[PDB]
Parts: structure tokens; C-alpha cells; sequence
């Protein structure tokens, strides 16, 4: 165990990860380095998404580690998105070392730099081991500071087994394979596994690790990082952040901070042509074998035709999959606007969770509507805050902290989850012109006056397309959304009537005129 050092790497913009394993061996790694020591390390890399979205897949990979390496450019500097994994980095105990790297660049400033860090991330950075991309020097240098600072991985390897579930993804050939990291116990090839969430028990029928080639063990040890195949039938089977434990001398109790995540944000998606929907099908299946949180059901519109809904852990792994859905599987989709999980107590008070709208019990039966409120921590040079908060106040926003870091802002808000889940990030984006990084992360839920907007086409209930809002501009967004449906429903051959309404009172109501006989419906480029 001693001679282990698991860590991730947290930055941005060949990659360190790629000199490492040059300078060792030659998603994750399990290499050797002699050190000056004149010992021998097993280094441990665990790879680390960027994003909040995985917010929770990043926390359960850093509980596998004991330190981090924090790579900046030397001549850019920190930004936000290595800044949330850091924090959490550091919440748990965890070494996070600096690295300085393109020293090399005619742009790079390591000093400054080194004062950034200091400043935004409140890391030891004075003496932070810095190299180059195109010679590789320093790489070792790394290495050797990797080996001194972080410390070595801890454990009974006698005790009863416990590894913790890193990532889980299906194999075409192998079956389900997870990523393990052995906090406790041991492993061996002959032992039969009990997932701690499921109670189910398998066989290790295959572990080893990775090299970066699949290789083959006959026991990963305590401390260890690797690859099992036991038959489990799917990914959830093995949950991210589950524990393995054995089956005749099982732990008393699991690793801590395990959860199932439920998707934050869920939209309505239908493809335009309705022949596409065996595809449709069929490509939502190929892809929730991999993904572990992304959910989808049946839905039908009068409207709208047949399709599906479904749930995301937030914007980006919607936008992943929709991106995925388009260009893999060719695939044309009609996307409702993307709506969020509300905490409402019933008259009679009883706490129920809503997805949809059309779900939501009735005005009457409403004690108190709690809305989700995000997080939001953002970095922004001083010259667009005016530009920003209002922005933030105007889709009611409140905030909560703000630092400064040269002629840079750190501001900090908490602003309504439904609301951010709406094109704001866009709209931050375009006042300040791509400077402003967003991150956010669910806070509590609060009472708010918010109401159902209704949507109806030829008459019909369109329960797809109904959204929660604030009152303030619930006539806005009824507004907005007869518009939006405007650009989706071309002139016909019949004439179309679009109307938003809450409850009987109606705020917008737009008729898409009927073609004329002999021409043929268009749509804008």
C-alpha cells in the first residue's frame, strides 16, 4: 500500500496524462515509476469530467483518490470549471497538488500565475514543480512531487472487503465492467461479490488492470485501482459510488456519501417525422446502456405525435445527448422547453416531487409551491458585473457573495433552478461576450409563487408542452411559447389554433392560417 499514490488530474486544454504515461508504461491508468528513490510506485490516475452536470460521478472518482494534481496553463491562467472540482477536492481531505505546465510558450507567465492560484484556489503554489508539452521536462519532476506529497492509500487488506464503484460501462463482448478502487480487503478472482445497494451477489469472474491495455490480474489488493467482470446484467446493476463487498464475510457498512442521482432537468423530445420513432426508440435504448442517469419514457401528444420524455442531470448532458441523437443516429427532434423538479406540499401536508406540469395537483389543493434554487459561481473581469447582475436580478436572482482577484470578479448568486435551466447561460454568455463561466449546483428548495401555464392546439390538451413559472412573467413565457410554436407549425391545410392559458383565463391565443388549395406547406430556413 505504501508504495500507492492514487490521484486525478483536474484542468482544461498532449494532454499531462499522455506524458505520464510516456514516461511510465509508454480513462484511467495504472503505471509503474522508479523514482529517485530507488523504490518502485504503482501510480493510480483516475480521469475527472470537467462539469458540474456529473457533479456527483466527479465526487465518488475523487473519494478513490487520495491527492490531485491541478494543472494550469502557465500562460492562461485558473478558470472556474477546474475551480468547482478543486473546492470539492479539497472539502475531502484530499493532496491537490500544482502544476505549472507550457512553461515553454512565449505566452506563459509562471509567477503571475502562481499568484492566481494562491488568490482564487488558496493553494501552496510557491514552489509548484512546473514543464513543457514539447520537450516533456519536468514531467518526472511532477512525478516525484506526486510521489513525496500525496499520501499513500489506507486500509486493512485482511479486513472485509470494500470497493468503492467508480464508473460502470457496458462492453460488447465482456458484458458490464466496472472501475474499482479496494479501500478495504481484498479481491480475488474465485470470490463471489455483493453489490451493497442491489444485495445481489456475482462471481469475479475476470479483474485486472489497466495499463492503458486491458490486462489481466488474479486479485486487485488494497488500494488498488482496476477493471471487474462479474455478469451483472446492467450498469445500474453496478450504481457509480456503490460499494463491493464478499459475499461470506459481507462489511457491516457501506463507503459513505452513495446516492442514486434522479435527473435535475427533464424535457419532451418528438421527432418530426413520425417514421423515425422505431430509430428513435432503439437509439435511447444504445444509449441508456451506458448512461447510467439519463431516463426516458413513453410520452404522446395529440400535437406533437408520438416521442419520448426525459430526464438529464443538467443542460450539457442534454445537450450531449441530443447531440448524440442528431449526428450518430441522424436522428431530426422536436425538444420541449426543459423543465424542473418542483417540492409541493398538499393541503392535506404531504411533501410530492413533480416533473411535469401536468402533474402538479390543483391551485386548490396547493399549501405551498418550493421552488429549486441554484448555486451559481461565476468569473467575470470587472468591466461586465453591471452588464451581469442585471442579468441575475432580472430572472430574479439574489446575491450571496462577491470577491475580487485582480481585475477579476468572483460573483456568487442564487438564482431559481428553473429559471437557469432556461437559455440564461446564453444570455450571459452574449452580455459579456463570453467571458462569464457559470457553475452551478442545487441549493435548497423555497416557497414561490409560481403557476402552470397550459398549452392547447386544435382544441386539444397538449400536456407535453405545459411549463411552470414565476406569475411575474408567466405572461411572457405563455407568449413566448404560442411564438415558438409558430416557427414549429408551418401553414397547413387546416387552420391551427395555438393558445396558452392558466387554468380558464387565457394570456395568448394565435391562429397559423390555412394554405390555400394548390400550395404546399414551407418551413424557414
Amino acid at each position: 500500500m505504501k508504495n500507492i499514490r492514487n490521484f486525478s488530474i483536474i484542468a482544461h486544454i498532449s494532454t499531462l496524462s499522455d506524458r505520464i504515461i510516456q514516461i511510465c508504461g509508454g480513462q484511467s491508468v495504472t503505471l509503474d515509476y522508479k523514482a529517485s528513490d530507488g523504490e518502485t510506485y504503482q501510480l493510480n490516475f483516475i480521469d475527472t469530467p470537467g462539469h458540474v452536470d456529473f457533479s456527483y460521478e466527479v465526487s465518488r472518482s475523487l473519494a478513490a483518490c487520495e491527492g490531485a494534481l491541478l494543472v494550469v496553463d502557465a500562460g492562461q491562467g485558473v478558470e472556474a470549471q477546474t475551480l468547482a472540482n478543486c473546492y470539492t477536492a479539497m472539502e475531502m481531505d484530499l493532496e491537490v497538488v500544482p502544476v505549472l505546465n507550457k512553461i515553454d510558450l512565449p505566452a506563459a507567465d509562471p509567477e503571475r500565475v502562481a499568484e492566481e492560484i494562491e488568490d482564487i484556489v488558496g493553494i501552496d503554489a510557491t514552489d509548484a514543480v512546473r514543464c513543457s508539452a514539447k520537450t516533456g521536462v519536468g514531467v518526472q519532476d511532477v512525478l516525484e512531487r506526486l510521489v513525496r506529497d500525496i499520501p499513500p492509500p489506507e486500509g486493512d487488506p485482511e479486513g472485509p472487503l470494500q470497493a468503492l464503484i467508480i464508473d460502470s460501462w457496458f462492453d460488447n463482448y465482456l458484458g458490464v465492467v466496472s472501475l474499482i478502487r479496494i479501500k478495504n480487503g481484498t479481491l480475488r478472482k474465485g470470490d463471489k461479490v455483493k453489490v451493497m445497494s442491489t444485495g445481489q451477489t456475482y462471481n469475479a469472474d475476470r479483474l485486472g488492470i489497466f495499463t492503458p491495455k486491458q490486462v489481466d490480474r488474479t486479485e486487485l489488493k488494497c488500494g488498488e485501482v482496476g477493471w471487474l467482470v462479474c455478469a451483472i446484467k446492467d450498469i445500474h446493476g453496478a450504481p457509480v459510488g456503490d460499494t463491493l463487498t464478499l459475499a461470506r464475510n459481507p462489511a457491516e457498512k457501506a463507503l459513505p456519501g452513495f446516492k442514486k442521482v434522479k435527473p435535475q432537468v427533464y424535457a419532451g423530445l418528438f421527432p418530426v417525422s413520425s417514421d423515425d420513432y422505431e430509430a428513435f426508440r432503439d437509439a435511447l435504448g444504445k444509449l441508456s446502456l451506458n448512461d447510467a442517469s439519463l431516463f426516458y419514457e413513453p410520452e404522446s401528444s395529440s400535437a406533437l405525435g408520438f416521442g419520448f420524455r426525459c430526464g438529464f442531470l443538467g443542460l450539457l448532458h442534454m445537450e450531449i445527448i441530443q447531440e448524440r441523437l442528431e449526428r450518430e443516429y441522424d436522428l431530426d427532434l422536436i425538444t420541449t422547453a426543459p423543465t424542473v423538479v418542483y417540492e409541493v406540499e398538499t393541503t392535506s401536508r404531504e411533501v410530492i416531487y413533480v416533473d411535469s406540469p401536468s402533474k402538479l395537483p390543483a391551485v386548490n389543493n396547493i399549501y405551498e409551491l418550493r421552488e429549486p434554487i441554484a448555486e451559481c459561481h461565476m468569473l467575470l473581469p470587472q468591466a461586465y458585473l453591471g452588464n451581469v447582475i442585471t442579468l441575475c436580478v432580472e430572472k430574479r436572482g439574489v446575491q450571496t457573495n462577491m470577491v475580487y482577484h485582480g481585475n477579476q470578479v468572483a460573483l456568487t448568486y442564487e438564482i431559481p433552478m428553473a429559471e437557469v435551466v432556461l437559455d440564461f447561460f446564453d444570455r450571459l454568455k452574449s452580455t459579456s461576450r463570453g467571458y462569464a463561466s457559470l457553475d452551478y449546483n442545487f441549493k435548497r428548495f423555497q416557497a414561490s409563487d409560481m403557476v402552470r401555464v397550459d398549452v392547447l392546439i386544435n382544441g386539444e390538451r397538449v400536456d407535453a408542452l405545459a411549463l411552470i413559472t414565476h406569475r411575474d412573467n408567466s405572461q411572457n413565457r405563455g407568449r413566448e411559447l404560442v411564438e415558438k410554436m409558430k416557427d414549429l407549425i408551418p401553414r397547413q391545410q387546416f387552420d391551427i389554433a395555438i393558445q396558452a392559458a392558466i387554468g380558464t383565463h387565457i394570456i395568448a391565443r394565435s391562429t397559423v392560417k390555412q394554405l390555400r388549395k394548390n400550395v404546399l406547406a414551407k418551413c424557414y430556413g
